């Protein structure tokens, strides 16, 4: 955990009470095995931390009933209590996987209900012992001489069962769950919840059920993610909703909706893919919190997903992920080292950063409350970095273009390597994915190559686990001043995206040759001879990639061949990295490269003459 952080083992395995009620009203204190599935959020001033208290066993088909434990000091003590109750049907009866909305001084739980199922709910053979209940708590936060007290009672659950239709477009229904953790109120005060259906038959798979009448009725929106996705977890972004999904066995999957949830489109300029659930993401996936935040004037998301380096559930070093849509960084490992950690949730309020995740040992869960000194520090500092850096350049008066000029392009900015740099990286200026480099010696604003390798490669698959510029697949502006230095050879490289895979594949790239003139490589098409350019001079390249097609240009106009597709096929390109000069081959590339820029989007004609009239500014 970060240097400064620390952490306390709020609701302790086979230690930790909950007032359990009996069949006949006497309550008794009671130990409880694990305390599983943590959601931490503040209700007006009062910290409340809700979690499956599973009485005797971890196992999700036992005993289960939803523990809260809220408080008015910012976590200096710590009030218990028994939020909702199960059904006491049998040995194995249970409320779990609490989904929770927060809107004024009030709580709305969402938990599975189980009677009797000793399998999982995905394999049920009807919906008959499931039951999607829905509860309503209210904070009461009064006071008393210097010292605030607060109650929550907490209403009889009511079943949603009834609003729950059997038919998704001729998909039959079996049953639904809240997408477990913390949902939120729109900004148009819906109360959303996103939602994971199982289909009869054990196909999963995740929507929106939302509320524009607090809490009185529910809609199940149109749109829905594929097939293989559970436990959805959402926010909202720029009016829109985004919604997170757990894939078990591949990468996950996002989705952005910009009506409520009527239609759904996969995030693949942004965030789908980036993030998964071991190195070799064919693993069980593991739920993640998700959630909106401002930060020293600006608003990002945060995300937290554990890396499971061991594997299947371990869940070990669970991290935390902050994100504008444009920029992915790595705070750290919230959790203290090799431990299994589990499910998370996080939580900003009052400028303080915390965290409620899961620690595992041999399968007994405790929940954790975290204090992130540390990381929040450390996330102050990168949003200055975002703020300060987008501002400058949005604050270049760049050129008056023959009809001030129109402001240098930050929108979907996401990274840029300019003057810092050392013998073997080239830093990214927005703090996120730097460059790895050889063969170089600096100078401003970037670096002149010479020696056998000698250029940079900005990690895009080679990125490895997770994968921050996944974007480049869908689509990319790639943006560089640059000079020949010496002649080749014959034909030597420039700048590109190059393909994962055997052999030397490109997707789209730019290359210089014996004679003085381009040779743009367009994915697999053969390089032709274009133009003519003189040793030494300084071009402005820009090479653009979007629907499937490439372009490149020198100058602000497009080479020949530019709009040629790219790749063909459904599948996106799997792009490896961007290369720089000219990182098998004895590859000698004498070129001078300067002030790199990506875009997660294909700048368009007049923003690349914006770049191109205004190189000699952007430098750092
Ligand atoms: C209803 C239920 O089974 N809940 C459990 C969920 C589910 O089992 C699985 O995601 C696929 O059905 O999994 C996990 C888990 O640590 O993986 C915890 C949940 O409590
Ligand atoms: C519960 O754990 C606490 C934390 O250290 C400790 O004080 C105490 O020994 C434990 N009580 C039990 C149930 O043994
Ligand atoms: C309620 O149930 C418990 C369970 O053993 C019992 O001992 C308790 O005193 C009961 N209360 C009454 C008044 O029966
Ligand atoms: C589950 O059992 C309870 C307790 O008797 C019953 O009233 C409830 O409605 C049952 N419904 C389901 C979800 O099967
Ligand atoms: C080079 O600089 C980067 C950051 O600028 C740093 O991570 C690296 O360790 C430095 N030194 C070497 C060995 O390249
Ligand atoms: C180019 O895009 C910029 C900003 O996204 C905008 O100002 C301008 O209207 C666009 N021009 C074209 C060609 O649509």
């Amino acid at each position: 955990l970060a240097p400064g952080s620390s952490r306390v083992e709020l609701f302790k395995r086979k230690n930790s009470t909950v007032p359990f009620e009996e069949s006949n009203g006497t309550i008794r204190e009671r130990v409880v095995h694990s305390f599983r599935i943590p959601t931490i959020v503040n209700v007006d001033g009062v910290m409340v931390a809700t979690a499956d208290a599973r009485y005797e066993t971890s196992f999700d088909n036992s005993f289960i009933e939803t523990a809260v434990k809220y408080s008015v000091d910012d976590g200096a003590t710590w009030n218990t209590q028994i939020a909702i109750k199960n059904s006491r049907a049998s040995s194995v009866s249970r409320v779990m996987d609490a989904t929770v909305i927060v809107k004024g001084n009030k709580l709305y739980i969402l938990v599975g209900s189980f009677n009797k199922t000793r399998n999982s709910w995905t394999q049920h053979r009807d919906g008959s012992d499931w039951e999607p209940l829905l509860v309503v708590g209210e904070v009461t936060k009064s006071a008393a001489n210097g010292k605030t007290t607060a109650t929550i009672s907490w209403g009889k659950p009511v079943s949603l069962k009834p609003l729950f239709p059997a038919e998704f477009d001729g998909i039959l229904t079996k049953e639904f769950v809240g997408g477990v953790g913390a949902a939120i109120v729109g900004s148009n005060g819906n109360l959303v919840y996103p939602v994971q259906i199982a289909d009869m038959g054990g196909r999963v798979f995740t929507k929106i059920m939302y509320s524009e009448d607090d809490g009185n009725t529910w809609k199940f929106a149109e749109g829905r993610s594929k097939f293989g996705c559970s436990e959805p977890a959402v926010l909202e972004w720029e009016g829109k909703l985004i919604i997170n999904n757990r894939v078990d066995g591949n990468r996950r999957l996002v989705y952005e909706s910009s009506d409520m949830g009527k239609t759904w489109v996969e995030a693949l300029g942004t965030l789908s893919h980036v993030w998964t659930n071991s190195p070799t993401s064919n693993q069980q996936d593991c739920q993640s919190s998700f959630v909106a935040v401002t930060i020293e004037g600006k608003r990002v998301m945060l995300f937290t997903h554990p890396l499971n380096l061991k594997g299947r559930w371990m869940r070990d070093r669970l991290h935390l992920w902050m994100t504008d849509n444009q920029r992915i960084f790595d705070v750290g490992q919230i959790s203290i080292g090799d431990e299994n950690s589990g499910y998370s949730s996080v939580l900003y309020k009052d400028d303080k950063l915390y965290s409620l995740h899961e620690i595992n040992t041999n399968d007994v869960y405790s929940l954790v409350f975290v204090r992130f000194i540390g990381e929040l520090q450390l996330m102050k500092s990168v949003v200055r970095t975002w703020k300060e850096e987008d501002n400058h350049l949005a604050s270049i008066c760049t050129p008056v273009v023959p009809a001030c000029g129109a402001a240098v392009p930050t929108a979907g900015l996401v990274g840029f390597l300019s003057h810092s740099a050392n013998g073997s990286v080239w830093e990214d200026v927005y703090r996120c994915v730097d460059a790895n480099v050889a063969n170089a010696e600096r100078v401003p604003n970037g670096l002149k190559f010479n020696g056998v390798g000698g250029g940079a490669v900005w990690p895009v698959a080679r990125q490895g686990q997770t994968r921050r510029y996944q974007f480049a697949n869908y689509r990319f502006t790639l943006v560089a001043t640059v000079t020949i230095d010496e002649l080749p050879k014959g034909t030597s490289p420039l700048l590109g995206a190059g393909l994962e895979g055997p052999g030397d594949a490109k997707l789209l790239g730019l290359s210089y040759d014996k004679n003085r003139q381009w040779r743009p490589l367009y994915g697999a098409a053969p390089a032709s001879p274009t133009g003519s350019w003189e040793l030494h001079k300084k071009y402005h390249v820009v090479l653009t990639m979007a629907d499937r097609q490439g372009s490149v240009y020198v100058d602000g106009q497009p080479l020949a061949g530019s709009g040629n597709t790219v790749v063909r096929g459904a599948t996106l390109p799997d792009i490896s990295h961007f290369y720089i000069g000219g990182p098998g081959a004895p590859t000698d590339s004498r070129v001078t490269v300067t002030n790199i820029v990506l875009y997660n989007r294909r700048l368009n004609s007049s923003e690349i003459r914006t770049l191109f009239l205004s190189q000699d500014m952007i430098g750092t």
